[PDB]
């Protein structure tokens, strides 16, 4: 799909794409920027005590950026499968028990991608955390950037988690999801500003 | 081109696309959802006190969005501008005068892109808050993601402001470019966290 038609289809009141896709290409430019600084340190004279970490970290931060691509597919028809099931019919017992089941299942798939999608980003962070301190000093900006675009996409996707979460009858999925969320955000939540500060700081 | 040649292209040691590519996406994906939520509750029998404020941020939003897609090919222009100044032959004394000038003119017009990207993300912020405040409820989280994906392009171009600016000979340019962003990135810090936790309690 072509940046201007996704751009197109998100701001379009088609109920996809929407705020969990532009998440996982937050975060799929966050692992790519870290790929970048990476590419752009290894082989570099000065830099040859770290080249072996930043191989490592590249090899990771690939992987990372592959997993986000196709996350942004994941959430789209996820969402497409909750809007789906709204759209049943609800005229007898048995078609409104069938319908909120597959309301539930539907919402349960719409909370583990963006939970997901979030696990993936604060890794991402950990990746822009060692680029922003190992990395070429003439592209350090760009570690900087994908900080930025990696927590932009972990509290996006988070927002996904609790209106999805909201609406679960199965209280302890919705809890066990939500406890594991707090801590993504409460961890990236103390490192973004911290990253960026080291980054600003080496940009001047 | 597709969200995955540009992915492969800002993984990539290219030195586009970059930073200030990924922040006009961050930037144009902020107003994609601010006009999605317009789009979700402009033509609700419930929300007409605000149907007419949600129509000129629609048409508000439109319009960053247009001008924020053209700043992803504005901001690889002007970074590939820098790399082939730094790169012109020194040959003639008239090549080194005119390397020189042609190195300092792409150092200014890759300070003004990226703050042009501030200045429209910052927009989009006030436009975030609005559509928080009288929004679809249903489709709230969007609001959230949109302040969270502006502020990441706000800072992500924040950075290339501060690592263009530092080359510079002009200081007054610089320095006037430098004051300007100051004021976008403090305006910015304190209403991004206040729309995002709005957004946040209007979940749960």
């Amino acid at each position: 799909e072509t940046i201007e038609t996704f751009l197109d289809g998100l701001a379009s009141s088609a109920p996809t794409p929407g705020g969990g896709g532009a998440a996982a290409i937050s975060g799929a430019m966050g692992a790519a920027l870290v790929s970048m600084v990476c590419n752009l340190t290894i082989g570099k004279k000065k830099y040859v005590e770290v080249e072996a970490d930043l191989k490592q970290v590249l090899e990771k931060s690939e992987g990372l950026r592959r997993t986000l691509t196709g996350m942004i597919a994941d959430d789209v028809e996820a969402f497409d499968a909750v809007m789906g099931a709204y759209g049943l019919p609800k005229n007898t017992d048995e078609e409104k028990a069938a319908r909120a089941a597959k309301i539930q299942e539907a919402l349960k798939t719409a909370t583990d991608v963006p939970l997901a999608c979030c696990r993936v980003c604060r890794e991402v962070i950990d990746l822009a955390e060692i680029v922003a301190e190992k990395g070429n000093l003439n592209v350090i900006s760009d570690a900087g950037v994908a900080v930025l675009s990696a927590y932009a996409g972990l509290r996006s996707a988070a927002l996904n988690v609790y209106v999805n979460a909201k609406g679960l009858d199965d209280r302890a999925f919705a809890e066990e999801r939500l406890k594991e969320l707090e801590g993504l955000l409460a961890e990236a939540g103390a490192l973004n500003e911290r990253i960026y500060e080291t980054v600003k700081s080496k940009v001047n």
